[PDB]
């Protein structure tokens, strides 16, 4: 919905796979995420002795109320605002479930799976925390 805001989101990969097919050349899939349209990345200019290529992505929900209908989305495509239509196992992370709890924070696993390539040991961890401005209850 829409209304009051005033909160800061926080996203991290903690480090992800099936960023890039080859080693000299690269691929669609640049390490990004995207909360209601907006696709952010870090700029990491300084010297990689992070083995994090996301770092962690950050929005502001200034002017946009964190809902239970917002959905995460990360690196899967270019960017996809709303879901609605049943994924087979995409990382679409539900927004809702950080709103559910008092702790404001969850942390979830979407490792990207080619398509049956189902975790069995390796998985992708995001966390997820809503951090209210004001500290309102929305």
């Amino acid at each position: 919905g829409s209304g009051g805001g005033g909160g800061m989101l926080r996203v991290f990969i903690l480090y992800a796979e099936n960023v890039h097919t080859p080693d000299t050349d690269i691929s669609d899939a640049y390490c990004s995420a995207v909360f209601a349209g907006v696709k952010k990345r870090t700029k990491v200019i300084k010297n990689s002795v992070n083995p994090v290529w996301n770092e962690g992505f950050e929005w502001d929900l200034k002017g946009i109320p964190l809902d239970q209908g917002s959905e995460l989305h990360v690196v899967v495509k270019d960017h996809e605002t709303m879901g609605r239509n049943r994924f087979l196992g995409e990382a679409k992370v539900p927004l809702r479930e950080v709103l559910a709890t008092p702790s404001l924070s969850a942390s979830f696993n979407a490792p990207l799976l080619d398509t049956k390539k189902q975790p069995t040991g390796a998985s992708l961890v995001l966390q997820v925390s809503y951090t209210p401005l004001p500290g309102a209850v929305l």
